[PDB]
């Protein structure tokens, strides 16, 4: 069923990408841009630097450790999810 | 790409089933429960009774209002997700 493979390649996806550099259960700024670029390509705005980049990173990072954990991983996208819930995504 | 798509679904499976009866933007004890037992039956346990399944409902129902809205239900996913990101799920 398609909800479980949801969540599967949810749960998945975090680990293709967190395991590569430093702790594997964290995701580094690195490791977060690559899975966004790669993942998910619909989402991504016209500005692609380090800078603009940046800025999201500290969005994601509540507990401000230059990291985004499984936990702060799952916020950000229950914020997609339900961005688009809305009439207008934005 | 997986994500997204997977995304896509998390989404739209709240609304193929909330929109069923009354309010369309929420579940009721039956739209849940054919949610549950539609789109996550891997995730079953062994009793399929009213009593055991309104002890779920009421956890998942925060607000008190006696049916899930879309935010309850994202929590609910997310839950889900992080027993999967377990050595042991449970
Ligand atoms: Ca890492
Ligand atoms: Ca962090
Ligand atoms: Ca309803
Ligand atoms: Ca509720």
């Amino acid at each position: 069923c398609p909800l479980e493979k949801a969540l599967d390649v949810m749960v998945s996806t975090f680990h293709k990408y967190s395991g590569k550099e430093g702790d594997k259960f964290k995701l580094n700024k690195s490791e977060l841009k690559e899975l966004l670029t790669r993942e998910l390509p619909s989402f991504l705005g016209k500005r692609t630097d380090e800078a603009a980049f940046q800025k999201l990173m500290s969005n994601l990072d509540s507990n401000r450790d230059n990291e985004v954990d499984f936990q702060e991983y799952c916020v950000f996208l229950s914020c997609i999810a339900m961005m688009c819930n809305e009439f207008f995504e934005g």
